[PDB]
């Protein structure tokens, strides 16, 4: 159990466009496989509900690179010291730092801009005289960038190199390519950071670069960067891509949808489904078990580097039965589509509000609201870690 049994790469856009065959067939086989990914790196999945929510909270396995046999790369080095990639005490600390900013009663009170962007972006969208438009360029993309950049302090010319340097180290073309946009991140964000200090701003950055100027013990510059990375991104596409991929899911099933626009008390649920059925988190974050850890039998050495496939935890029949069915109505409780236990995702009321406010108003606004896109016309990105698509052409009357 050392090379890959299986190359994702080499399933081409088969496996991109529909990865569960390929988890459902390992889970059939046991909890952990080694495999290559597309982008070339050696890992292990773990497969199956159980075992996944499991190894979601199981102290055994570490985010801490030190612990990780594979070392980082120089630019991925830059940006490692963040809460989502530390264990306690630096994750405890970390996580304090920004915990009160992203509570469900703050970021309620972000509810008045969040609606004000979303109208916006839908007036601009239906404006479209054919009654055809990109939902991923008209909403989906501009959304979230918006709202955390307003969060942040990233001024608004700034914003569109992020969609394209995220994109880079989501679906690299090749593996410097990916490697190259995260150093120019990491450059754009150090001279951001260094714009703020006493220019006395009111925004997320401009309290942390304080923070860390304060007291360097508290929080350091290399802690800084990598918090202001960790919210950029770790937001990023995966606020996107969870829009772009549940109004897929919504547009895709026709029974749902009109349930939906016919009792929008379904909302919440409906969201909710949308996460456990094609949330973007196809795989957790890398965790690196600190001693051998014995999955039913099978060995991950210490040191190795351990994806954990919510997308298949999600997918297990005796979780959710039936678990092919997209239905707004099931019980979706216990989820992993935000992970589970100390990691668990801070910006999940955030996303929630987002999405819910950008489901509605579609449904509300776009009267006949469909597909416009042959299903196979669409194109998924290879990476196991994240779900996600080009391109949502969508069309109304
Ligand atoms: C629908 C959109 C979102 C999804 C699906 C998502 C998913 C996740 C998941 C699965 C984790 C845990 C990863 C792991 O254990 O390996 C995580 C953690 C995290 N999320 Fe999110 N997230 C979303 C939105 C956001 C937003 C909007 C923000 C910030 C403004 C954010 C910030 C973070 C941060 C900072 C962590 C690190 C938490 C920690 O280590 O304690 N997320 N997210
Ligand atoms: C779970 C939510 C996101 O996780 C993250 O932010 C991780 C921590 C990021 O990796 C690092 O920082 C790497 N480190 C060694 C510096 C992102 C950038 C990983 C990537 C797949 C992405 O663009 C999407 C990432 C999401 C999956």
């Amino acid at each position: 159990a050392s090379p890959p049994v299986l190359d994702l790469g080499a399933l081409g856009q088969d496996f991109a466009a529909d990865p569960y065959p390929t988890y459902a067939r390992l889970r059939a086989e046991g909890p952990a496989h080694r495999v290559r990914t597309p982008e070339g790196n050696e890992v292990w999945l773990v497969v199956g509900y159980d075992r996944a929510r499991a190894v979601l909270a199981d102290p055994r396995f570490s985010k801490d690179w030190r612990n990780s046999t594979t070392p980082l790369t120089e630019a991925e080095a830059a940006l490692n010291h963040n809460m989502l990639e530390s264990d306690p005490p630096r994750h405890t600390r970390l996580r304090k730092l920004v915990a009160r900013e992203f509570t469900m009663r703050r970021v309620e009170l972000l509810r008045p801009r969040v609606q004000e962007i979303v109208d916006g972006l839908v007036d601009a969208m239906l404006a479209a005289p054919d009654g055809r438009a990109d939902l991923m360029e008209s909403l989906a993309w501009p959304l979230p960038i918006t709202v955390i950049s307003e969060l942040l302090g990233v001024p608004e010319p700034d914003r569109a190199a992020f969609r394209v340097w995220t994109d880079a180290f989501v679906f690299p073309d090749d593996p410097a390519q990916a490697q190259t946009a995260m150093a120019e991140m990491s450059g754009y964000l150090s001279r951001l950071i260094d714009s703020k200090r006493g220019q006395d701003g009111e925004d997320l950055l401009s309290a942390l670069v304080r923070t860390s100027d304060e007291d360097g013990s508290r929080l350091t510059s290399e802690e800084l960067l990598g918090m202001a990375h960790i919210l950029l991104v770790a937001g990023h596409e995966t606020t996107v891509n969870l829009i772009a991929n549940g109004m897929y899911a919504l547009l895709s099933h026709p029974d749902q949808l009109a349930a939906l626009r016919a009792d929008m008390t379904l909302l919440d649920g409906a969201v909710e489904e949308m996460l456990r059925y094609e949330g973007p988190v196809e795989s957790a974050t890398y965790r690196f078990p600190v001693e051998p850890v014995d999955l039913d039998g099978t060995v991950i050495p210490a040191g190795d580097t351990v994806l954990v496939v919510l997308a298949d935890a999600h997918r297990t029949p005796e979780r959710f039965p039936d678990p092919h069915r997209f239905d707004i109505r099931r019980d979706t409780a216990g989820h992993l589509a935000f992970g589970h236990g100390i990691h668990f995702c801070i910006g999940a009321p955030l996303a929630r509000l987002e999405a819910r406010i950008a489901v509605r108003a579609l449904l509300e606004r776009c009267p006949d609201l469909a597909l416009d896109v042959s299903p196979g016309e669409l194109v998924w990105y290879p990476n196991p870690m994240i779900r996600g698509l080009k391109a949502l052409p969508i069309r109304w009357r």
